[PDB]
């Protein structure tokens, strides 16, 4: 039933047209994202964020979300994971120490239904959204 | 060839120690953990030992003594620094028996007094389905 996937897997960001490479995560439970220059701000009397991604081959491109229902911002982020595409929750901090700038917590394995077999890596390939 | 496929949670034995718990299965982890307190190095007939207590909700003072294997660490791995003592432990999932390396570490803050890290899971050939719970189980070895 569950989609057998690896310890890493490439993920696709309609949202912020990046492809990155995501540790698939079971001790974490919310998804995370890296990222820099975040700054919380209101618009139409909502609470959004925006920021840029803190990656070795990032650019300097702003995106804003808003807010979603720690002290992380977290948002609503589109995430394409093999051919399936699915809006999970993601909170925003700097990963640059570490060595994979998306994790795919508990919550987005299972609105996935994702399986992680440590011993894999890489099995969905290209995600396709 | 095809992992075992088991859930976020799983019961585990430990036979040196006769304790059965509960343990997070953890893919982003790499080492191991038990909930230890009372960490304490010794020697005895020359070897290097270690002695604790088991830091969990149902507490219970027993004292456990083991042989140690090293002390902290030795590209997969991005746990935490942390130079506290290391032991192979025989730990039983499901209907398997395998030694581990395992830390010894407060997790008396946490749900779960054991947490199996990728390289248990990778010995165990055991793959983890987040979204089911304790499919391997009671430990019967």
């Amino acid at each position: 039933e569950p989609n057998l996937y690896g310890r890493y897997e490439w993920v696709s960001l309609p949202e912020l047209d990046r492809t990155l490479q995501a540790k698939m995560d079971t001790g974490a439970y919310t998804s995370s994202l890296s990222a820099k220059d975040i700054e919380l701000f209101q618009r139409d009397g909502e609470e959004w964020v925006r920021f840029r991604l803190a990656t070795k081959e990032a650019d300097g491109s702003v995106f804003e979300h808003k807010l979603a229902r720690s002290e992380r911002p977290v948002i609503d982020l589109q995430v394409c994971l093999g051919g399936a595409m699915k809006t999970i929750e993601v909170n925003l901090t700097d990963r640059s120490a570490f060595n994979y700038p998306f994790l795919m917590g508990t919550k987005g394995l299972r609105k996935f239904h994702v399986a992680v077999d440590p011993s894999e890596r890489f099995v969905a390939d290209k995600p396709t959204c």
